[PDB]
């Protein structure tokens, strides 16, 4: 039960949103949540959205995680307005789509240090700040995939930033263990979501886990949702550093 | 919430049992709970403990795991004691102490070929003949320890038998994945129950993880339990062939 | 260069064995080869082999890994006939074909303790005694699947035995690592040999591994047998516990 | 044998280079080597130390990876020069020490993407330039560190962009094995550098090596030299896509 929890969920684009899944999930349990966003445009669509929960209020702030002081003032914002929190979601990432096209050799330095920062430092940085609304400690869960494990047909520099993603979780894990602060990662299965859309030989995949994996089908951002509240919540006290594959168990086959 | 669920633990030895530690949060949850034992001589002490949980009837059952009938009746007999169930939890397993202290390649064939058949082969048996009381599907979670993935000092051949168990799990969670049975297992930190009573210097390792787990600190039985119920739940839907590190995160540090 | 070294290759049943592949490598390296085999009816068609290497002295023992004695006496004897060694090469295995094809679930223990024996434990005590002829040190080398690391369709039991197995050199590479002698193994890729013959969907698997696997082809005995080389040999000091993928970097991709 | 054999060998910086222990064992092997700086100024003393090797002429380039340029054209000068190579050894890496002493979660965001940038990327780049002078394919060799699989006591930031790199040699290996080019990647065991020079809980671990690891020891810049050798001759075809561990096993304990 998630009443008197507050969580933070950045990375909301859309119903088919991903952190969106998760959302309903925690909205469901009776969570305070709050809002990230990248740009203006997308907050009317967004607030659209959030009438769907029960939550009270609508708390929006505007964030581009590239900005280091977007991120420092956003979050000390959401202190004075909200107060501690419990936890974070953090269901953000980008990439050129160019460099998931061409070969991987061919990824230009561009694209890759900026795949980097976007899908794995934000993480690093937010934390930091996220640490100071979570005095008696929390949860931070970020989204990964299985190409920061293998190479992937096509996930190209996108593989390499989640491989970076993952890392830097246990890191932050281990540096904020002590603060109470547990962070872990979801392998998530493919899919559909906005970004989803435009990557070629997605539909195939999709296909191929439903033939191979365990499960023989495929999984939604509400599952994804439900292993996240597993995660923040007290359930998944005493895991830390540690990445749960929502994925049909695909991740277990070869 | 875990009414209208009813799950079998097997290896419940005491009140520090690891699977106690799960029962007590099942239970909680208002599971109903049905549970094995190797020994009569345990069984009375068993029903001693149950008294402190609100399990409305006690079923208790004996099954030695190295028994294919115990195991086979013990669970037909449950099917018509108790009808279908939603899952197994399994904290099963066993090594001679020799084997133990002796140098791993001083280790005995009897005594190799034991700890794989009680804390491997077992796990597949039962999992045989769960399936015929999980028609709708259901989910299996057996524990395991870290030194099914490395090395660690003394645990020897205890360590190769989790090893088993560990790919063990996998490859049931491939085979019943179709049946829609999730099988997952739980990499426990350091607890002291009955049978960590007698290892060698256990008491060392429980300060290095408080010391260099990214926690500081040590697991519980509850916490496990905790896990164990998120796995056992639908919250785990998606997840199968999964191992979780309930640990305070020592397996990602190193 | 592998003058003044001599290893013991296990599990040569033919021309097509994997460890016969290893042989003509080492042999073309000028190390002195001695060989093992279970039944006597090989050993003629074995002689018959050795005749394409440069080997002086044909130095054949027969032994069944399954005898405790078979193991022990066969080594002392070499130790007799042959002084002291630099390593030695594992290249056996078993289980039923039954066990491979049935769902996992329905495994019998026979069979998979049986497996258990002869593709994991063997190493064990082969090493134990294998170390008495090594004083000064020495490395062995183990053949492993990909199929220890994860449920591959089909390997079943066979695959739950690599696994075991590949924890079983981590914990004998630590065991003996003090006394100088290294212990490492390759997961090859799938090769015709003798056994890979009767295998479910093997054929299937051989093309996956052209149109996926990095290299875009299969790998050969002799490619195994130069990476077993690298391992036996000084080359590889500094690596120990380790396992290699000599498999196109199929182990990589997912 | 590597007479006929060219590979450029980068990140020299002393006697004490890793980079160099693999120069040696290459040169030893009557490969011809080619070598790759950052500044001028070290340009002497690299001349100074290339007199200790057989090497006819001494080929020396001047390339900074952080620009495209000074790489793309850097290599099409070798290919004027020495025509096409057969391999590439990449012993490259830089990171802030500051934000290697710091906290992980205070890491700034120019010193975590210049990392990533220098670590990480400068392989890929290399890849694709390399390629052109390796027509009949080749194999391509990166240095990493055990932090990239763990969350390491300070290694922090660095610890991440290995764990990036480790990903690039795998989606590397991937992209290029159709090319026949072979990408692997060493995970070496703390060893006495230059850059090794400064870093807090340094000679602890060298400790902790000898008192854990398996062979009790510590490894040297030969070692994985030579590990380096069996990875960029022929003897290593059919790995591509592996990270081996010259690190005394280390990696296999817990
Ligand atoms: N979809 C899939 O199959 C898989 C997804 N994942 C991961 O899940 C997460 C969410 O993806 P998903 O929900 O699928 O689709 P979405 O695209 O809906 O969500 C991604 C969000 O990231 C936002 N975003 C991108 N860059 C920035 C930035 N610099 N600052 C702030 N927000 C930013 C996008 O905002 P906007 O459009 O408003 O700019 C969007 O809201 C990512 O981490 C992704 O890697 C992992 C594995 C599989
Ligand atoms: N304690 C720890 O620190 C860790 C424990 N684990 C694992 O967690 C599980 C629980 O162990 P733990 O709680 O430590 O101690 P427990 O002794 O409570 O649990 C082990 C149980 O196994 C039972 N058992 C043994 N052999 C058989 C058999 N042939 N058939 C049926 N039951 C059998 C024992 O019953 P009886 O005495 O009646 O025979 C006992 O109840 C095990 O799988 C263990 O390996 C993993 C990591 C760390
Ligand atoms: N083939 C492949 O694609 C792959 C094989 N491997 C592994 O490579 C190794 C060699 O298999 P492979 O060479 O392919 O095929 P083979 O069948 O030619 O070799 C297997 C060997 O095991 C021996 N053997 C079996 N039981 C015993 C026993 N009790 N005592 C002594 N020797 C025994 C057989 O000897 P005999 O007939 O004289 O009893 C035979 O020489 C195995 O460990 C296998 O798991 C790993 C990955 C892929
Ligand atoms: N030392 C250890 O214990 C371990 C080291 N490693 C890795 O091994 C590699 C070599 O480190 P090591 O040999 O230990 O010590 P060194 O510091 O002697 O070598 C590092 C070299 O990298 C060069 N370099 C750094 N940045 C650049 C750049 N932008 N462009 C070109 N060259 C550059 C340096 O050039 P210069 O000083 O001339 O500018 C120097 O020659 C690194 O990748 C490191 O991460 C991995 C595991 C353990
Ligand atoms: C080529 C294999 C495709 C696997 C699909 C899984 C997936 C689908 C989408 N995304 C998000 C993504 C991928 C690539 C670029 C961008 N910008 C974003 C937000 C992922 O990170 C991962
Ligand atoms: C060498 C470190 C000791 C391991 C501490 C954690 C632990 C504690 C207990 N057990 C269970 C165990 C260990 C040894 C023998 C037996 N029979 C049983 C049931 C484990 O598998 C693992
Ligand atoms: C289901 C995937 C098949 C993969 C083939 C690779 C392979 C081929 C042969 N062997 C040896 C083997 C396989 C099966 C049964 C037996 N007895 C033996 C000795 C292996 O362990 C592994
Ligand atoms: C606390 C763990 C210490 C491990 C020392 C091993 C090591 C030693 C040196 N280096 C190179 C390094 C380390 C730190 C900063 C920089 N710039 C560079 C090039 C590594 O990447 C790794």
């Amino acid at each position: 039960n998630l009443e008197n929890k507050t969580y933070v969920i950045m990375g909301i684009a859309n119903k088919r949103s991903i952190a969106f899944g998760v959302a309903k999930v925690l909205d469901q349990l009776g969570a305070k949540l709050v809002f990230t966003y990248r740009k203006e445009r997308s907050r009317k669509e967004l607030e659209k959205l959030l009438e769907q929960l029960n939550q009270p209020e609508a708390h929006l702030y505007q964030i581009d995680v590239q900005s280091d002081e977007e991120v420092i003032n956003g979050f000390e914002q959401i202190g004075k307005d909200v107060g501690n929190i419990d936890g974070v979601y953090h269901s953000i990432a980008f990439a050129n789509m160019e460099d998931l096209r061409g070969r991987f050799s061919e990824t230009s330095r561009e694209g890759f240090l900026l795949a980097q920062d976007i899908s794995s430092y934000s993480l690093t940085i937010v934390a930091h700040e996220a640490k100071k609304l979570m005095p008696e400690g929390g949860s931070i869960v970020a989204t990964t995939y299985l190409g920061g494990e293998f190479a992937v047909q096509n996930y190209n520099v996108m593989g390499v930033a989640k491989a970076s993603l993952e890392a830097n979780v246990k890191y932050l894990a281990l540096d904020l263990g002590p603060d109470n602060i547990r962070v872990n990662a979801i392998s998530a299965g493919p899919i559909r979501t906005l970004s989803a859309k435009g990557v070629g030989g997605f539909n195939t995949i999709l296909k191929e886990i439903e033939e191979r994996a365990p499960l023989k089908r495929n999984v939604d951002q509400v599952e994804v949702g439900k292993t996240a509240a597993y995660l923040l919540s007290d359930l998944s006290s005493g895991v830390t550093g540690e990445n749960i594959h929502v994925d049909s168990g695909f991740h277990a086959i070869k």
